């Protein structure tokens, strides 16, 4: 399958794209503002993850740091980056179907829009300024609003023995962006699309 990847904030973002044991097509690269990154993904591929990650500094053996979405020090992400990070989520041709999400689940840094370029399926939008509206404990210094579980570590945010409610900090994310995952129990926000569809991953979909 075919994601266009589009850069549509003001600043330079460096987008990632992970299964969490290996890179999707490169794994990374700068986008500038209006950019446009085109990947190949393999059908089939389950756990796959989108993402951008903020004020970065790479070296020329692509080797560095990024302020939040870190994926340990890497232009090329081979792993998942460090909170907070919104994130596209998809899971390609399991059993005909392709599964798509965005999720705040490891916070957020970047609004997005996560979208098929192709027939039979809705997309899905967290555009609103999380950001700017942060409960205080969860900001990132960074940039970024956290999730509960990353900054506190307890059963109850992380979702640890299987059983967990919402909580004052996942109402949050949920008010703000009812379409996305707001904490790991959360009434699915999946949306299915036809086997082997193509889809655009549109960073700062409004501004």
């Amino acid at each position: 399958a075919t994601f266009e990847i589009v850069n549509r904030c003001s600043y330079t973002v460096w987008a990632a794209a992970s299964k969490g044991d290996a890179a999707l097509d490169a794994g990374g690269r700068q986008l500038n503002s209006g950019e446009s990154w085109t990947i190949n993904v393999e059908p089939g591929t389950n756990g796959g993850k989108i993402w951008a990650r903020t004020d970065c500094y790479f070296d020329d053996s692509g080797s560095g740091i990024c302020k939040t979405g870190d994926c340990g020090g890497l232009l090329r992400c081979k792993r998942f980056g460090r909170p907070p990070t919104t994130l596209a989520e998809f899971s390609l041709n399991q059993y005909g179907k392709d599964y798509i999400d965005i999720s705040n689940i490891k916070g957020f840094n970047v609004p997005m829009n996560f979208s098929p370029t192709t027939r039979g399926c809705r997309g899905v939008r967290c555009a609103a300024d999380i950001v700017g509206q942060c409960p205080a404990k969860l900001k990132a210094p960074g940039g970024g609003c956290n999730d509960a579980c990353t900054v506190f570590q307890t059963s109850e945010y992380c979702c640890t023995t299987g059983k967990c409610g919402p909580t004052e900090y996942s109402r949050f994310f949920k008010r703000l962006c009812p379409d996305a995952f707001s904490y790991v129990l959360d009434k699915p926000t999946t949306v299915t699309c036809p086997g082997s569809s193509n889809y655009r991953v549109t960073f700062c979909p409004t501004a």
